[PDB]
């Protein structure tokens, strides 16, 4: 599965995932399922931000902590929206709201509730994807057009199928916790 991650994801995504794991004392070569999950969430965040028009989204995920908060605090001062307690994943300039992106190996409704209870940021918009084409967004408001969403869901399904063809999926599928 370490080989799978390194050939499947772009090298900057892989480097970011490695850093994120090591910042919590985890070895990407050992906790390989976690390695893959972080890479997938990152790739989805980047795909999401490419989904609209140029300049529609600001990417917050994937930045070091100081720059990420400089972006958040800047947006809050420029648009007046409330400052979140946790770093979200994107800001949407069209809808003027932060977005929290979730990618789950379990079911989208359970993950949605968990995310909602965890952030408790009434104003942050939540959008969840699964590896089997399901999604769940706040107020059933999905932000992107169906073509963009289809691209994301299609990529997640491809990853899922690739893992399965290597007998890695069932270990990966059961590795997520609440
Ligand atoms: O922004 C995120 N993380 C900010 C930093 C952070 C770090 C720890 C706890 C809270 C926040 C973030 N994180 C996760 C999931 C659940 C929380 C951890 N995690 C990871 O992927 C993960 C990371 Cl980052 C590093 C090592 C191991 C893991 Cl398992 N899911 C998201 O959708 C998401 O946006
Ligand atoms: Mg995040
Ligand atoms: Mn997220
Ligand atoms: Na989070």
């Amino acid at each position: 599965m370490e080989d799978f991650v390194r050939q499947c994801f772009n090298p900057m995504i892989v480097e970011l995932a490695e850093k994120a794991m090591k910042e919590y004392g985890e070895d990407p070569k050992i906790e390989t399922n976690k390695f893959a999950a972080i890479c997938t969430h990152l790739e989805v965040c980047f795909m999401y931000s490419d989904g609209g028009s140029k300049h529609r989204f600001e990417i917050i995920e994937g930045r070091d902590r100081i720059m990420a908060w400089t972006v958040v605090n800047s947006i809050c001062n420029t648009t007046g929206v409330e400052k979140p307690k946790f770093l979200p994943d994107l800001y949407d300039y069209k809808e003027n709201r932060f977005i929290e992106i979730g990618v789950t190996r379990r079911e989208v409704h359970i993950y949605y509730l968990e995310k909602a209870n965890k952030i408790k940021s009434e104003k942050t918009h939540i959008h969840i994807f699964s590896f089997t084409g399901e999604e769940m967004a706040t107020k059933a408001d999905y932000t992107l057009d169906e073509e963009s969403r289809a691209r994301i869901k299609t990529r997640l399904f491809t990853i899922r199928q690739e893992m399965a063809s290597r007998s890695l999926w069932d270990s990966f599928r059961q590795s997520e916790r609440a």
